[PDB]
This record gives C-alpha cells, structure tokens and sequence, in this order.
C-alpha cells in the first residue's frame, strides 16, 4: 500500500464531472474543479486543467495525470508549510500518508488548523491524537473516511485499508 492506492480508495474514480460530498464540482480522483455553483465554471476549469475541450468528460490517463499532480502538490505544500513540515518530518512513512490524505482532502490551511492534534502527533501520543482528531467537523461529515485515516495515525499500519 502507498499513498496513491490509499487515496484511490478514499476518493474513488469518476470520469465525468460530479459533485463531491460538500456539493462542489469535482472529477477524476477527487480533483476539485471549483467551489462555484456554475457547471459552466466547472467546465471551463476542467478544459483549462487538461488542456483541451473536454465537455465535462476525461480519460483515465487524464484522471491519473491530474492525480499525480495533486499528490505532488499536496506534498510540496506540506513541505513549504511551517506548521506542517515539522510534523511530517517527525512521522514514519505510513503515518506520513495519513497526513498527506488530510491535506489532499481539506487543504494545507485546513489541516494546519488541527493545531492540538498536530502537536500530539509530533509527540507521538497516538491514542490521544486520535481522540482529538475525532472532535472535528471533518469526522462528523465523513466519518468512514476519517476513521480510516485516524486509525492509520493511531497504528502506524495499513490495517484500515486492508479488506477494502
Ligand atoms: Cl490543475
Ligand atoms: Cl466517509
Ligand atoms: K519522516
């Protein structure tokens, strides 16, 4: 298991524009197009991202390419973030994926708001961090995914993603 497989499981894959759990236009593997409620806006954003007239639909290759770029950006974002980098550096390779997962989902800013949780992870207080992470809108809005990620932080293993 690796970050790609992990995110592919949590985001799924759709080749046509769809609305994500918050109602935002998305495509591919969780690639957010826009927060605007205009399908047209979303359609423009798509073409611009892909570089051709897609008319709302893309290929699997295209989805995967968007996917590589998005993981890359999440990582680069974590590294450029003064609150995130220290944490990520302190973490083992499995747990780092859990952090990348959150940033992919919520963005650099959102995660950086989990201040108390971030400190607990840095101190390696796994159970305490897991409880803290659960006291969030994120857990309440997407509990199954949040469970998987928190379990990953808690255990250092891929158990939560095995048998999926
Ligand atoms: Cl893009
Ligand atoms: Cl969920
Ligand atoms: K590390």
């Amino acid at each position: 298991m690796n970050i790609f497989e992990m995110l592919r499981i949590d985001e799924g894959l759709r080749l046509k524009i769809y609305k994500d759990t918050e109602g935002y236009y998305t495509i591919g593997i969780g690639h957010l197009l826009t927060k605007s409620p205009s399908l047209n806006a979303a359609k423009s954003e798509l073409d611009k991202a892909i570089g051709r007239n897609c008319n709302g639909v893309i290929t699997k290759d295209e989805a995967e390419k968007l996917f590589n770029q998005d993981v890359d950006a999440a990582v680069r974002g974590i590294l450029r973030n003064a609150k995130l980098k220290p944490v990520y550096d302190s973490l083992d390779a499995v747990r780092e994926c859990a952090l990348i997962n959150m940033v992919f989902q919520m963005g650099e800013t959102g995660v950086a708001g989990f201040t108390n949780s971030l400190r607990m992870l840095q101190q390696k207080r796994w159970d305490e961090a897991a409880v803290n992470l659960a006291k969030s809108r994120w857990y309440n809005q997407t509990p199954n995914r949040a469970k998987r990620v928190i379990t990953t932080f808690r255990t250092g293993t891929w158990d939560a993603y095995k048998n999926l």
